[PDB]
DNA sequence: TTTACATGTAA
DNA sequence: TTTACATGTAA
């Protein structure tokens, strides 16, 4: 085919590929992390070529509000407030940030941290705390 | 009310 | 310098 030499775009193969909008597509390959089809289409469209509310979607779309506000987002180092804040998955994380830097190749892997602490510290001013005493 | 992006801290 | 974090701002 005359398209094999191109880059093409920088996003999932399959995803524009006519097709069951419930498809579960492998996000990396070989990472084992799987996305609906049409929700790495939602994904896309919110965000455009806006790569850093790309990164959002699809840290939104594994990682309910919940998870954020327990987690010590990427967990580099661990929480400097409440240690008992886990890391948000790891297998999840590097496969999205994957993604992402690979959609846009200028994202660096401290601006895509600081997104994905942010998402927790969000969810955290959000999550109304126990009204017990 | 919520949150994307900005600001600046503590260790 | 770095990174998780709370908070400020604008929409």
């Amino acid at each position: 085919a005359e398209l094999i030499n191109q880059i093409g775009n920088r996003c999932h193969p399959k995803l524009y590929d006519e097709g069951d909008p419930s498809e579960k597509l492998e996000l990396v390959t070989g990472t084992n992390v799987y996305i609906t089809r049409a929700q790495l289409m939602n994904c896309h469209v919110s965000a455009g070529t806006r790569h850093k509310v790309l990164l959002r979607r699809l840290l939104a779309s594994f990682f309910d509000r919940n998870t954020l506000a327990n987690s010590c987002g990427t967990g580099i180092r661990s929480s400097t407030n409440d240690p008992r804040r886990k890391p948000l998955d790891s297998r999840v994380l590097h496969a999205v940030k994957y993604y992402c830097q690979n959609f846009a190749p200028n994202f660096k892997e401290s601006e895509m941290n600081a997104i994905a602490a942010d998402m927790c510290t969000n969810a955290r001013r959000v999550v109304r705390k126990s009204w017990m005493p």
